């Protein structure tokens, strides 16, 4: 299922633990940006999917502040999980960077990010 | 000044708390389409009048609905005598690989302190 | 009425329309912000039947920030719809993909949300 | 290296012609090309791109509307081409319905599309 380590096309790592409860908790390891170590995750997911061949919704935040880097910064990750031989995460993503107010329009980059078992 | 009761312009109602390592817990209510809902945020943000950037994600499944589907909202909080969390928002339903092309709804939400 | 004028958006931009009756939108736009001076060409286009039960009128046009001034090698493309009433509207979301390298191509995309009225904020 | 027919990774085809001026100007359809899934496209590219290896920046927009149907919709992509022996058209997507103003929330989906000169 959705418990395991992931690898987006970058190479980021994602290690995730889906709970009983719909909880994310885990750790993203980023390849890109001001980036360093892991950093804390924590998101949801449907607990309880449909039984049609539907995917798994489920999303994901990360403020990029640890104890070695503060970008001042947060992506979220929106998408669903897609079991099966290769079983595989597709997701959108958002990332918004604190900002003044002038420069507010400028303040969030969008991307698409897919995850699967094996490092590229 | 995260923490506490937030109102977006569709009348859902956003209540968190923002803790000390950076978590954002609470619950979500909708207008449209109470749901848990996590996130983080940066707990040392700059002091140089930029606001505090955040994230958080719900899945629309309670003990009483479950739609198949999970938001997030990426954003920021600007403080001040009109405090606001502007963010910007992802809705992906599970679908099947046929359907996936269609399953990702982006818009905007603005939350207030007051009603 | 319609979605042919001058229109200006929340942050100072202006938005010169015009929409042909073969669904073309051609017109100039103008930025308050970005690395941007004076006006650049737009082209996109429109549903030029809408529906009739009381829904929007889609849309969506594309601006290349190049002009006899400026180049900032990089295109917004604004999706939205036009929403007639006594205060007339074009809501839009937007995309600002920037001209770069493989390595940096995961940072070239800003997303945004522009609201457009006929009388300027 | 813009103009001539393109094809997205899910059967759709597009053939644009990439004006001296910056104009992107053309024709958005499926893959069997049948006269009702053709629509117009119109868009803008730079036409004096950077010379460091970065790709070129680029919109363009379809009404879902033809002379055989309307979907009452729009879809616009942004990205940039990146040429070679494996040319490339890479976006994102936003596709907006018209909608009443209490299901506007809804109104818009997003997405990605990679385009070669290839099927
Ligand atoms: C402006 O950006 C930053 O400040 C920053 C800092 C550190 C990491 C990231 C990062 C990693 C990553 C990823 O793996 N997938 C999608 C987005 C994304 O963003 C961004
Ligand atoms: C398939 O189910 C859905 O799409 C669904 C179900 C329940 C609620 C929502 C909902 C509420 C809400 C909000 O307040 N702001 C931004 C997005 C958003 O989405 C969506
Ligand atoms: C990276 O950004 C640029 O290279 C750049 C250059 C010139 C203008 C803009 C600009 C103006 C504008 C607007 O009015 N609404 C939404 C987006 C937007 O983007 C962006
Ligand atoms: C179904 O209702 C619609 O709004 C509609 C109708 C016809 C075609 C499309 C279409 C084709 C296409 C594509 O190739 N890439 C990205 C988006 C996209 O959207 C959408």
């Amino acid at each position: 299922g959705i418990t395991g380590t992931w690898y987006n096309q970058l190479g980021s790592t994602f290690i995730v633990t889906a709970g009983a409860d719909g909880a994310l908790t885990g750790t993203y390891e980023s390849a890109v940006g001001n980036a360093e170590s892991r950093y804390v995750l924590t998101g949801r997911y449907d607990s309880a999917p449909a039984t049609d061949g539907s995917g798994t919704a489920l999303g994901w935040t990360v403020a990029w502040k640890n104890n070695y880097r503060n970008a001042h910064s947060a992506t979220t990750w929106s998408g669903q999980y897609v079991g099966g031989a290769e079983a595989r995460i597709n997701t959108q993503w958002l990332l918004t960077s604190g900002t003044t107010e002038a420069n507010a329009w400028k303040s969030t980059l969008v991307g698409h990010d897919t995850f699967t078992k094996v490092k590229p």
